[PDB]
């Protein structure tokens, strides 16, 4: 597997937007034998390029860069904005523009990734045109795409990608569904089941994602057909993580004892710890991405500035309670040991 | 592990009510080295006892018997019944009595299980008084209880049970939650995550349940801390299964491409293939068990009699598409081979 041949351990640090995946995090994972990732989501092409440059200065080992697929245009947003009037007033800020870009600098970002190739590139919220994948392949870049159902996985393979990321419902953060509709609500697939379905649906390598916090779980997905495990929440609380202090603390806080998928913050299903904002607006959030994300960004930044976890997008997978606060490099070592220990037992 | 010492393969055939787990099914699983189960749910104490007697005549190997915990009493039911008036008329039958028993012959069933001990007894919909568990233990019976969260698992251990069954959201049929409330809605835990949480929460053996259809998935849960895998849907479509023909056929029917948790049929969250009945009544089903189950039984029986899968409780886990129609004994062999193959690879 070209992917696994790139790095020693079957461990991938999930790209996490919102200032989480700073170069220092990716670098530590890379130096420990795992695959570090940079998140291009919501950044400008230049912002992404600067991180890429900095990371190369921190490590010479393979790393990945994640990009968001452009979303098509399209009452609901006007109403939700109105319902947030109180949040804007309380945080003394203005809601963001729901009609901003929807491509997230896609064209410019691909230009950078093609002109100065990186080892790995993954896509979220859909599948790239097969010409984008072919061109990146020629450049020597391995391509990955997230799928949440066996059908989406088939689409990923059909596009010619090198590997598919099977993200189960337990996953923290944004669900990588290709198309969001109120019907998918309540129909999310558990990772162990999704992995098996995807493994029999496609022939390309599968990277398992969702709720993986221990080395034993990494051994579990490998046993079920995965080539590697992608972990987000586990690295979210490491020291190199750029996630706000209130967010890191919430992960193990008994007060935030539950997570759930919501469109409250971005307008697309994403798993977050249940808090005030989710409770109040979660039931009414419309399917409109990145429209809603633009709308609530000022709110989230204001909340983070104040240290108010109740107004933040507390992204977290179902294994958040097992999050460990230590250097990412040491976390990889611990994970590797747990993995070995589980293989031996099995 | 006293449990695993009982039978050679880490495979448990889940007890399945509704006439699915006939003695012939349990026997075939037992003879193949797995642990067969009889379902006492909704049967009378005598009905259960007759199956127990018959199964002993079919195999001398260890088997289990599953019993439902009595439920406490408690507008919603009156309204739901009204909404089903059309179903009753169409199927030309009368709705059942929502105020029937709620103990499901618990006292009488325990009397039988204590007077003539069986190898294993599992409980669903709660945890038995620790005196019930202690008495069964003295009789030489191993006890298991289903938990859906790490907290419920702790309760299972605290009661002194020999092992806990960690049932994830992917599971087919009835969720074994100890207490049902509209809050749990949307907060189900994926098996891979639940298993890890339960393994660190308790010290007793864990049996993993939910979406397991292949031997590789059995290797997966074992690697994550489970002592065995409990499979329902995989055995539901075997020849020895007593499930109606329309139910077995629906499992691999492209028309029924999705499952979801609903209270439509029983008044408690249970995963079923999405069909007409679920679509029409699922959004309005109240939390009232076994009240709703009593209410819809006549409807379900009428639908089954007519071969109308759209009016049946098509219980099925998320791996239903991988269901194989063959003797249960051969399914165990195939599962065992897949398991070995996965261990070797890992
Ligand atoms: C903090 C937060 C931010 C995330 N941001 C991204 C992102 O920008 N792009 C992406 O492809 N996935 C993103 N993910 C999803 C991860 O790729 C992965 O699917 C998820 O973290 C797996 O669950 P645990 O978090 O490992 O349960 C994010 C997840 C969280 C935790
Ligand atoms: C046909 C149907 C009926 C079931 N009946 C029972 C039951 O009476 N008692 C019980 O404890 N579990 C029952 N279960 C749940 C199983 O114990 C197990 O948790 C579930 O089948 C696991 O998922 P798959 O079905 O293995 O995904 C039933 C499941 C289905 C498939």
């Amino acid at each position: 597997s070209a992917l696994t041949d790139l790095f020693p351990l079957p461990i991938v640090q999930a790209p996490m937007a919102g200032g989480v995946s700073v170069p220092q995090l990716a670098a530590a994972v890379c130096e420990a034998g795992g695959l570090g990732f940079l998140a291009a989501g919501y950044k400008t092409a230049d912002g992404m390029y600067q991180e890429i440059k900095r990371l190369r200065g921190l490590t010479g080992r393979p790393f990945g860069v994640n990009v968001f697929m452009p979303q098509p245009e399209l009452g609901a947003v006007e109403v939700y904005a109105h319902q947030l009037a109180g949040e804007a007033a309380w945080y003394e800020t203005e809601l963001g523009d729901p009609d901003g870009g929807r491509d997230d600098g896609y064209d410019a970002k691909l230009a950078v990734l093609l002109d100065d190739p990186v080892p790995v590139v993954s896509f979220h919220f859909g599948v790239p045109d097969r010409e984008v994948i072919a061109r990146l392949r020629r450049a020597g870049t391995l391509t990955l795409v997230t799928a949440t159902t066996p059908e989406e996985a088939r689409a990923v393979e059909a596009a010619g990608a090198d590997a598919v990321i099977a993200q189960g419902v337990e996953a923290g953060g944004d669900q990588g569904t290709h198309r969001d509709s109120s019907e998918d609500d309540g129909a999310g697939i558990g990772l162990l089941s999704l992995l098996a379905q995807v493994r029999e649906a496609v022939d390309i390598p599968v990277v398992a994602a969702g709720g993986i916090m221990r080395g034993g779980q990494i051994a579990a997905v490998l046993a079920a057909g995965a080539d590697a495990a992608q972990l987000g929440t586990a690295f979210l609380a490491t020291d190199e993580s750029g996630a706000p202090g209130p967010h890191k603390r919430a992960l193990t806080d008994p007060l935030f004892a539950r997570t759930r998928l919501t469109r409250a913050f971005t307008g697309r299903p994403a798993r977050s710890l249940v808090n005030r904002f989710l409770r109040e607006h979660g039931p009414y959030a419309p399917a409109a991405y990145p429209d809603v994300h633009h709308l609530t960004s000022p709110l989230r930044k204001a909340a983070a500035k104040a240290g108010d976890a109740q107004g933040m997008a507390l992204w977290a997978g179902q294994g958040h309670r097992m999050a460990r606060e230590l250097p990412a490099g040491r976390l990889v070592e611990v994970l590797a040991a747990e993995l070995a220990e589980a293989r031996t037992a099995l």
